[PDB]
């Protein structure tokens, strides 16, 4: 196994996947690394299994169909994995915890949102469709762009949104387009 967390790239108290060489901090894995379970398989492995069991699941899909899907176990897992892929980028730190807004010339958003809030919502089964999860994730970046206006810091929102969107298209097998 690797000697650093796959998500935050630090050492520490690491749980090792039994079916691949990745390792995780307890609360870096999503869902949080399960108490017992020997062997244990990480989210990367669980997602690869879904694909292997249903190879046609990789054929292209329309985003509008994906969004309307109910949050059954396989969709719950895919959203957990997509969230984890955002945390894998170090620039996620800016979006992880609850923000506050006091900048001359800007007003805070009407509906603040942040990654740990999405993580709690997923854990608590608060989303009934994929659309709920995707709308909260896109709201993070939209709030940031609107609040930071012409400050160059706006680019952090564009960057982390790009990581979200690329991974969304990969995980949910969105039909490739020009
Ligand atoms: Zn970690
Ligand atoms: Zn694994
Ligand atoms: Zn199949």
């Amino acid at each position: 196994n690797s000697n650093i967390c796959e998500v935050c790239n630090k050492w520490g108290r690491l749980f090792c996947c039994d079916t691949c060489p990745r390792s995780f901090h307890e609360h870096c894995h999503i869902p949080s690394v399960e108490a017992n379970k020997n062997p244990w398989s990480c989210i990367f492995c669980r997602i690869k299994t879904i694909q292997e069991r249903c190879p046609e699941s990789q054929s292209g899909h329309q985003e509008s169909e994906v969004l309307m899907r109910q949050m059954l176990p396989e969709e719950q897992l895919k959203c957990e994995f997509l969230l984890l892929k955002v945390y894998c980028d170090s620039k996620s730190c800016f979006f992880a915890s609850e923000p506050y807004y006091n900048r001359e010339g800007s007003q805070g958003p009407q509906k603040p949102m942040w990654l740990n809030k999405v993580k709690t919502s997923l854990n608590e089964q608060m989303y009934t469709r994929v659309e709920g999860f995707v709308q909260d994730m896109r709201l993070i970046f939209h709030n940031h762009k609107e609040f930071y206006r012409e400050d160059k810091f706006t680019r952090l929102g564009i960057q982390v949104q790009d990581i979200f969107e690329k991974n969304f298209r990969n995980i949910f097998a969105i039909q490739e387009t020009s």
